[PDB]
């Protein structure tokens, strides 16, 4: 492969638990989220990568999981750029309820598509949310690429891969192409809808690939930026099943 | 006035209390200095500051500085840019000795000169230092503005400030003028050269000057970016004398 990049997303916290939707609350990464973060920074150094740059979300989650692996890495000089453009999927008025609460306002055949399908979008979220003013009060939407009306208010993961699009190629897909290492700290989503344009996967596929959590995910890519082969999780076998067996269901 | 502008510097380590020059050896903060670091942040919050750009120099303790503050500001979201430019001082080859053996190779009358005077540069770095491997080995300075080897090999307090400004006008400047409100995660030397420019102090003056870390230094700047007044100290004034009566001693 004429390129490599190092990709991961950070542990799912107290809410993931209880089966709740984080998506763009800032929410911190809690105890075990921080080991994880440590631990796959070891796992890199263990591997001696050598990263150039590194790019994440505006969800602290995101940035804190980068700053715990530079400092494990011992190269907190590496620059850090972060978009919201990688920022968790917007699950819209999704946001908080878990399962059953789901069903119960909106309708358990209108549901199963929101969580299951590609393309489906979950209705927008209101002023009248309990979160809607902590997201969009928050002054570091008021400094992105687009103006504050103009960001989502709910997301399917085809509009997540829409969005994300643009960053790739306008901001990151340069630097590969320019011989730098990167490091990519994501979120579910995020990571799940780059995988899918970089590896060419189907809609339907793209709903089942498995995305552990803390460890580091390889991509070798081809002269045209295109995965060459499955991507490869590195680490022991062991933490790496450990973790799958995680974000199953 | 019309601009703002707040600078700090980290807190120094044990080499420091030993009367050596940590200077450019990329040590990490201690626990003392971690804990200024987020009781500044906590002092910034109090104050309500919002920051908009964050700058840092590439030793990692100026950055680890910077990280905890935008923690406990929760605002790990705004930018932060590192250079070498905003580096310590770099103390040649009397990097790691202390008063006692920097005399006892050099003189206690040329010695004075190196340590109290404002353009008397320490003889260079040589090869043979125990740390100079240790600095330009690595990788962080083989990406800079200046190819390796045209890196300073010591400097004056008047190098320092010669090769601090290109970075002031060209990067930092147009931000303020911008309407930004930027935060400098500096060193002993790189925020003193700093104030001496944007102040007019002189030469004989500028030594004087008692920098005390973990404080936030404010500085409101005219149209031209030149101080409208002295900088000020802020936070608790009580803890204030506790960071300026131990800066001296």
């Amino acid at each position: 492969s004429k390129y490599k990049l190092i990709m991961l997303r950070h542990g799912e916290g107290a809410w993931n638990k209880e089966n709740r939707f984080c998506s763009w609350v800032d929410q911190k990464l809690n105890s075990e989220g921080m080991e994880e973060a440590r631990n796959c920074g070891k796992q890199l150094k263990a591997l001696n990568f050598e990263f150039d740059l590194v790019f994440t979300s505006v969800l602290n989650r995101s940035i804190h999981t980068a700053w715990l692996i530079l400092e494990e890495l011992g190269q907190e000089w590496v620059p850090v750029e972060s978009s919201w453009r990688l920022n968790e999927r917007h699950y819209g008025a999704l946001i908080g309820l878990n399962r059953e609460q789901m069903a119960l306002n909106h309708g358990e055949e209108q549901v199963r598509l929101w969580r299951r399908s590609y393309n489906v979008t979950p209705p927008p979220i209101e002023e009248s949310h309990p979160y809607y003013q902590e997201i969009y009060n928050d002054r570091r939407y008021k400094v992105c690429d687009v103006p504050l009306d103009q960001l989502p208010r709910s997301e399917s993961l085809k509009d997540v891969l829409e969005r994300l699009l643009p960053y790739w190629n306008e901001r990151i897909a340069p630097e590969v192409l320019r011989g730098k290492t990167i490091l990519i700290s994501a979120h579910g989503n995020s990571s799940r809808a780059l995988l899918k344009h970089l590896e060419g996967i189907s809609d339907e596929d793209i709903i089942n690939i498995t995305l552990p959590t803390g460890v580091p995910i390889l991509l070798e890519l081809d002269e045209n930026l295109r995965a060459v082969g499955p991507h490869q999780f590195l680490g022991d076998q062991e933490a790496i099943q450990a973790a799958i067996k995680k974000v199953e269901d």
